[PDB]
């Protein structure tokens, strides 16, 4: 399995958002599922009833996409990945550095999901504003951001991570938990990650993924302390190029 050394030596953050988040016209898989991971983060943070004061996000990478619905529902969001580099690159657009990623496609899908209430300048400005904190994090250690002091949250957000950073379901189930300590109980969990995949490629670099089904996902979740309140199956794949995955889940749990 790729080791978390593999991660700070090689995990190359500008070639990652190249190859999957530079929104396309032309309908690339990678489109599409972004298309399908923002379409279910406005349904979770806007539609459901998910807002709370303090949101976690683990394991991060250099994105901003998971957090553009959620700064409406939640007043701070702390960013952490186990990644200087990526968080260094995330701090570049928090600072609208010039030279920051272009998400403005995205930030365009999403002030429209929401019904273009807003402009992309200001759905900019309440993410920059709500970006509290930008943290060092490991969902293996028991205390996943160390020892910084943070209230309890009231969500826990980990996108396409938990899959890159557990090497088998033990560590998996172990990772619920730990994240389930920044929570107060009946605190939200939203998970978004592929189902049956083994890998998944930045450029010419070779990454693990743990292989893991519907079924082995929604027993792990139960193990660690959550209560599962819906759980969603998509068929769409990454291109056969990039990860052999046959679908992404979506969660929202509660701790008990
Ligand atoms: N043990 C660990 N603890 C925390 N983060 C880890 C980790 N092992 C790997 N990671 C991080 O997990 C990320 C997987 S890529 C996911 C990026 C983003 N959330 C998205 O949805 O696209 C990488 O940024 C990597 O640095
Ligand atoms: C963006 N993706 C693509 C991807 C595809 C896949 F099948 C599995 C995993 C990923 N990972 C983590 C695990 C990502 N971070």
């Amino acid at each position: 399995f790729t080791s978390k050394d593999t991660y700070l030596s090689h995990f190359n953050p500008r070639d990652y958002l190249e190859k999957y988040y530079k929104f396309g016209s032309r309908h690339s898989a990678e489109s599409q599922i972004l298309k399908h991971l923002l379409k279910n983060l406005f349904k979770i943070f806007c539609l459901d009833g998910v807002k709370g004061d303090l949101l976690i996000d683990i394991g991060s990478g250099p994105t901003i996409y998971q957090l553009l619905s959620a700064c409406e529902s939640f007043k701070e969001i702390v960013v952490t990945d186990y990644s200087d580099q990526n968080l260094q690159e995330l701090e570049k657009w928090l600072k609208a550095a010039p030279a920051a990623f272009d998400w403005s496609p995205v930030v365009t899908y999403v002030c429209d999901l929401e019904g273009n209430r807003v402009k992309g300048p200001e759905k900019e400005e309440k993410l920059r504003q709500a970006v509290k904190q930008v943290l060092k994090c490991d969902v293996t250690q028991s205390q996943p951001l160390g020892a910084v002091p943070l209230p309890p949250a009231d969500c826990v957000l980990s996108t396409l991570c938990l899959d890159a950073a557990c090497p088998d379901l033990p560590t998996y189930c172990r990772a619920l938990r730990n994240l389930g300590s920044l929570l107060k109980p009946g605190g939200f969990l939203v998970i978004m990650d592929a189902l049956k995949s083994s890998y998944y490629m930045i450029g010419e670099q070779k990454f693990s993924s743990l292989p893991l089904g519907r079924e082995a996902v929604e027993a792990a979740v139960k193990e660690a302390g959550y209560t599962i309140e819906w759980f969603e199956v998509i068929s769409q794949s990454y291109s056969s190029t990039m990860a052999n995955n046959e679908g992404l889940f979506s969660l929202v749990a509660r701790k008990l």
